């Protein structure tokens, strides 16, 4: 029987959702910003897929996973074993590069042993024997940048020089040189009688060239450091890894593939993912992109809204029954009966109030000057991996708070900003976590818990306990859990998977001792108002305006769904980053201050992408400068000004290709963003 | 292509072999003992696919997986998860019984709790057996009890009856509506328990308590309750411990695995198992260098047409091991009886052994055949003949023992837990080799005695590998394994030791070669060649003359023993003790090793085995027939006597398997 059929999933806000799919097809969950999506794309379906087999490794194995708590579900039925690919995996190793966790740098390495003597645990910059001892194999002027020792970068298939520049493949900027390089360079160099010895290697090697060159990373060194890796090129060079892996039948669970991917590799993407499922496996992705939605074979939607309204199905069918369900959002949206009109109104550039950036040779940027208007919507477009996020994050970011916020941050390579005059303080709403810790939280975050905890302190019950606020603070020790400290949870250490948390035994993750917990103020206890959510504390803390203040601005922000009392390692980085865009909307926003933004359409549906313009819509509308980096069309079609960059990701590239209004940009054909604007705009 | 491909195999014995197999299909692997079977199939193919598919978990599991050596193949490609269910694994988890292995204890914990907290009523949690615990009663039969009466003493089919099926129509709506599903999932595992015919025991017995089969049985059981499709099985012969009448019934549950959406791969020595196959790959023939090929690769006609291949020989028909026409006479004065044998499931009965005659232990697995047989007579043997001291089993006496000699356990233990022990220091050539090349012109001029010549002394020893050759790196995850010492090279010897050369051969040199080139190296040399000869006779040619005691097989060990013995002069009168030789041997092996045994018989010796293979019982003068069934219900003389005897009684089983032969 080829279909997975489940029962009872309730991990969240499921109300025991019972499924049945086919196997190997295209399976695609969709669903409000926090409608459970994740929760069923993961929690309830990839862990008891993934642990079953684990259990099956070893003995051993199966008593190392028996201290998780196995999910909340009734039945599974023709289950697999699955693998999830995700951005959660970014290392920042120092001494890790694109080749070792690709591994195809050590194959290269077995190569030039063999070939070309040479041998590996020698050119391996992990070990001493590769490693320059000025900078211990990192990469100091000794080393002069390549991490590896002169004389392995000297040593060659007799020849000059395998090294200095990577071992002639490494540093090698774009996979299409390095290709070219060791698939005829460095083939036709071996002897008469090596072709039975060496070409099995030269094809195991050129085709997972060719895989990672189908998933649209042919630009980025194999010498770039892990750190400076995103999330969305983790999630690539892992799907490149699974691609060459060759196994059959797996499951897969993907987190929106196409994050921080150009409008153009969308159907290269499409075509890579589909032999894919030739093969023999099964894809189920969560995903808002209308193209994915209608390549797949089957489409999952889910309750209406998030949270408590979230976690039912609305939909289980082609995309046809999807478009015919008028109870799913995202059907009325691809249908056309839901939409987001270009603004017929554009706020006009402002000549004098023009921020410039002149020279900015950093990486592959080539010294370009760019000018972005003042007040108004901007947006920067471009390919992927074309620097737009380096001249920006490194450069702009840095001089604007050195100079107003007086941060004391190395910009990136640059000559200097112009004015600057016409704002007054810089704001960063980055996707990084809150916190690091379950410590951290939105009311901790927020600074609403300090009042929180002050009215706590002025009630009845808390008086005639003697309770100050800061026995109703978990991060100190007064009225905390004695084993949670706090907290809430214990973490626990998790030998090969990723680590996990376990909920406290002594106050069950009430993150309070019971003593603690016996004051109520307006039958809620400290804890009993920690998890119940701000949507519905909006109506709780009405009398108490200065809290509603907060409140306001996470529901306006559509944050309705989230938690307080949940962790912050627990929140997504998006949740984070709108975490923090509500924090400064619980601010005065001055007639003149600069917002940037780095991809905030991520993890959002269409209603949400429509909520939030609203939203940042009046932010502008007090005279702010607003500037974001995104590849949706619709956010593209709506700005006033765009400019685009390219035309091509990493050293190709670097350069103004177009700018303009999106009537200016989709007039340019060098722009590929114009391209697919010209077809909306 | 759903076809497994295979290319440059050449791992030990596998000559470049390339192999190509369907999916989702029985095959079976096929050949002489040594011929390669046991290398090509698990070193190869299991050995890839655990490898590659735990490179599929995690950052920190590649660094930890990359230590290991990685298989001497060429191309091989259409990999799936990796399960092996091998004898090997032999928990002695005091903590564990049958029920918590195969995961139904949790369910019936779960069950007890619901119609009555799991947690309370499990051993390993301070809540909980206890006698509060007993208390708890659900009354499906007219006893409930959580395992006090269903887990301890009723076996798979009276437990599952009672507790499954019996309170399946004593549950209220309530616990019915909060337990079915679990209480279904009991009904379902155990029936799979009852498929694989481990019907006799109860799930109570300890983990300790069982043999290596036993525990590969349950380990297939919780393969069968995995309820995963798409992983590839392979095993170890299964058939080992389990009666002929069990067979077919375990091949039905490999046939339903299979038919679940999954592939296997066995290597056996069973005909019902070939017949059954729905693929057959025969090996190169002979055993160690002769083998690493392959003889046939398709149905099993197209083997049967294989003229090449010993075992399309044997099931052909064109070879087969005759029945002797004429067998030892027994005397009923030599007749060794014991009394009162009332150890485990025995019902305290007395059992005859002629003297001087050939006799085999035959009965369906479990019913204590081996409790009586070892604790009881081995150990009484052993005390009285040998003067070792140890306990026998609960028993009476034993009449006569004045009519042999002294007592000979060849057990199927390995010969030694660490590579410290090979066959040379086994069998005694050891000090003689080591004597024979400190008498050479080299080691006398660099003054090398016999001692700077052992592994096992530090003079002439490897200093990193102390002689092992090997060095033990821990594994995390995976079972611990071996990575050769890289300063020896294996060699178990530093260099300048390996200088010294007796005919142009160094130590490590005659080491590695073969007993079975060993019987020509060394035919000048008689003392040595009686040892080589006992072992080409006891069929251990094809093994390596210095190969460590951890990589020597159960049977392989036993016909160690039986060797080692063998350089002893055989008397007129010695009892020699069996545990199923079978193991792991083609049909010629056991047509040689029962010619072997016909010869040590035929001193006047008196020699007794267990066994399930009917050519051993059609071969054995005398039989006597175990059960009726195993375990507790059991322990109990069915028949006895010449095969005729025990084939016309229909009562006993193994007598209705050699009606047929007999
Ligand atoms: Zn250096
Ligand atoms: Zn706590
Ligand atoms: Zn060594």
């Amino acid at each position: 029987a080829d279909r997975l059929i489940v029962k009872g999933a309730r991990e969240h806000n499921l109300r025991s959702v019972d499924l049945d799919l086919p196997r190997d097809a295209l399976i695609v969950f969709t669903g409000l910003s926090g409608s459970g999506k994740s929760s069923l794309a993961f929690d309830t379906i990839f862990a008891e897929g993934q642990r079953r087999y684990v259990e099956s490794l070893s003995a051993y194995a199966r008593q190392f996973l028996g201290q998780m708590d196995k999910p909340d579900v009734d039945f599974i039925e023709g289950l697999s074993p699955a693998v999830s690919i995700d951005q959660k995996s970014t290392n920042r190793n120092p001494r890790s590069t694109v080749g070792t966790i690709t591994e195809v740098y050590d194959y290269l390495r077995l190569l030039y042993a063999r070939a070309g003597d040479l041998e590996p645990r020698s050119f391996s910059f992990n070990s001493p024997y590769g490693a320059c001892p000025e900078c211990s194999g990192l990469g100091c002027p000794v080393c002069a940048g390549t991490r590896l020792k002169p004389e392995i970068l000297a040593v060659t298939l007799a020849g000059e020089s395998k090294g200095e520049h990577g071992a002639k493949s490494i540093a090698e900027v774009c996979e299409l040189s390095i290709a070219d390089c060791a698939d005829f360079l460095n083939a036709l160099t071996l002897g008469p009688r090596e072709q039975a010895i060496a070409g099995q290697v030269l094809k195991e090697i050129r085709s997972r060239l060719g895989f990672l060159l189908d998933v649209g990373l042919e630009y980025l060194s194999l010498s770039r450091a892990a750190a400076t890796l995103s999330g969305g090129e983790a999630q690539r060079i892992r799907l490149a890894t699974q691609i060459g892996s060759g196994l059959v039948g797996v499951l897969y669970v993907l987190d929106e593939p196409s994050i921080g991917l150009h409008q153009r590799d969308n159907r290269r993407l499409i075509e890579t993912l589909t032999r894919l499922r030739d093969l023999g496996n099964t894809l189920i992705v969560v995903e808002h992109d209308e193209d994915t939605i209608e390549h797949a074979d089957w489409i999952v939607d889910i309750g209406p809204g998030a949270g408590e309204h979230g976690g039912r199905i609305v939909h289980s069918g082609p995309y046809d029954e999807l478009l015919r369900n008028k109870d799913s959002i995202t059907g009325a949206y691809l249908s056309g009966r839901e939409s987001i009109e270009i603004p017929a109104i554009r706020r006009s550039v402002d000549p004098r109030r023009q921020l410039t950036v002149v020279g900015a040779r950093e990486h592959n940027l080539r010294g370009i000057d760019v000018s972005f208007p003042l007040g108004v919507l901007t947006s920067v477009t471009g390919v992927s991996g074309s620097g737009k996020s380096t001249l920006v994050n490194d450069i702009l970011a840095a001089v604007l708070a050195n100079r107003l916020n007086g941060a004391r941050q190395v910009p990136g390579r640059h000559t200097r900003v112009t004015g600057l005059d016409y704002l007054d303080k810089l704001v960063r709403v980055d996707q990084s976590p809150i916190g690091r810790t379950p410590r951290s939280n939105p009311a901790t975050y927020t600074g609403v818990f300090d009042k929180i905890r002050t009215l706590f302190a002025a009630t009845t019950e808390a008086k005639v306990r003697g309770y100050q606020p800061g026995r109703f603070s978990f991060n100190v020790k007064g009225g905390r859990c004695e084993a949670c400290t706090g907290d809430g949870t214990i973490k626990i250490e998790m030998n090969f998977l990723p680590d996990v948390y376990v909920p406290c035994e002594v106050c069950q993750g009430a993150r309070y001792n019971r003593e603690t917990l016996e004051v109520h103020y307006k039958g809620k206890t400290v804890s009993e108002v920690l998890d119940m959510s701000i949507e519905e504390a909006a109506e709780f803390f009405e009398p108490i305006a200065g809290v509603h203040r907060y409140l306001r601005t996470l529901v306006d922000v559509g944050l309705g769904y989230v938690r307080l009392g949940q962790p912050a390692p627990t929140l997504s980085g998006g949740e984070a980053q709108r975490v923090k865009l509500a924090s400064e909307l619980q601010k005065r926003s001055t007639g003149r201050t600069v917002y940037i933004l780095d991809e905030p359409t991520t993890g959002l549906h269409f209603d949400d992408i429509r909520k939030l313009l609203n939203v940042i819509n009046g932010l502008v509308d007090k005279g702010n400068t607003v500037i974001v980096i995104e590849h949706n069309l619709d956010v593209i079609k709506t700005s006033d000004w765009i400019i685009d960059l390219g035309p091509e990701g990493g050293a190709g590239g670097g350069t103004v290709v177009a700018q303009g209004t999106p009537e200016d940009v989709a007039a340019v054909p060098a722009s590929y963003t114009g391209k697919f604007l010209a077809e909306v705009v």
